[PDB]
């Protein structure tokens, strides 16, 4: 799955994904508070790699400096490697692997991991004491799955998850936009697939199920910039760095709740998080 549907200048892109254009524009608030650099903000048509082509060219070649990148799409869908189980491991192998390929440095992780999930009613995992997706798995049978297209046409979507937990949901419904998120109200399917970020799951009473087998990679967001960049302006790693661990899920759902249930300002939205937690001063 894809997170897609000194005066000197930096470019902080993201794809038009409502988390990603939220974080961006965190991006763009902490480095406007905190330095002299004008920062272009530049929204990236099409899917999630065109921002990694976008900062291999950089900022000076009509690409971008800085973007939020997950762990998991760095390590699987970029790199090519198997989808571990670690966060740490993940974590390293990124950074590692991103300095010496491409020069382009990981800073630390913004606090949340949006990893892919299922997810249920409250009332039904409180009526089924459902936690995991093994736990789900045992009563699929009587279950019936409504989900985005793509998750249910990849190897690496319910085809795969099926074989790893022995899922038996009765259906298994494409359902696009938000139709999923009716039926599931309606009790028309049972199960929903979502980013674990979604801002529309406090709203519909909804639970994230633990994927105990750890089919999914972490997916944990961060930072991420080219070195040329912080050759030019060392001072962007530590103001960049105080967002780390700043933003739990809860924190990120609520966000997005706010532009995607609310139809909020996703700007306004990043800049009163980071007012409200002292991140910029009450004035910037
Ligand atoms: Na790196
Ligand atoms: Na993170
Ligand atoms: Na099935
Ligand atoms: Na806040």
């Amino acid at each position: 799955m894809h997170h897609h549907h000194a005066n000197d200048t930096v470019v902080v892109g993201s794809i038009n994904f409502t988390e990603g254009i939220i974080v961006a524009n965190m991006v763009a608030e902490m480095i406007e508070a905190h330095t002299d650099l004008k920062v272009v903000r530049k929204l990236n048509l099409g899917g999630e790699n065109v921002n990694f082509e976008a900062i291999k060219r950089g900022g000076a070649n009509n690409g971008i400096d800085i973007y939020v990148e997950y762990t998991g799409h760095g390590l699987v869908d970029i790199l090519g490697f198997p989808s571990s189980t670690d966060p740490e491991g993940a974590y390293e192998t990124v950074k590692k692997e991103y300095k010496r390929k491409w020069n382009i440095v990981w800073l630390k992780p913004l606090g949340f991991n949006n990893t892919y999930t299922l997810t249920v009613k409250d009332e039904l995992a409180k009526q089924y004491n459902l936690k995991t997706f093994s736990d789900l798995a045992k009563i699929s049978d009587k279950l019936i799955l409504g989900a985005t297209m793509f998750f249910l046409e990849g190897p690496d979507g319910y085809p795969g998850l099926q074989k790893l937990y022995n899922f038996k949901f009765k259906h298994t419904k494409s359902m696009d936009m938000g139709i999923r998120y009716t039926a599931i109200d309606n009790n028309e399917v049972q199960v929903i697939d979502a980013w674990a970020t979604d801002g529309l799951l406090v709203s519909h009473k909804l639970k994230i199920l633990e994927d105990d087998k750890a089919f999914f990679p972490p997916y944990y967001a961060a930072p991420i910039i080219r070195q040329d960049v912080l050759d030019k302006h060392p001072e962007l790693k530590d103001v960049l760095n105080k967002l780390a661990n700043q933003i739990s899920l809860e924190e990120m759902q609520k966000l997005n709740y706010k532009v995607d249930g609310e139809g909020q300002d996703p700007a306004k939205v990043a800049k009163e998080f980071l007012k409200e937690k002292g991140l910029i001063l009450q004035v910037d």
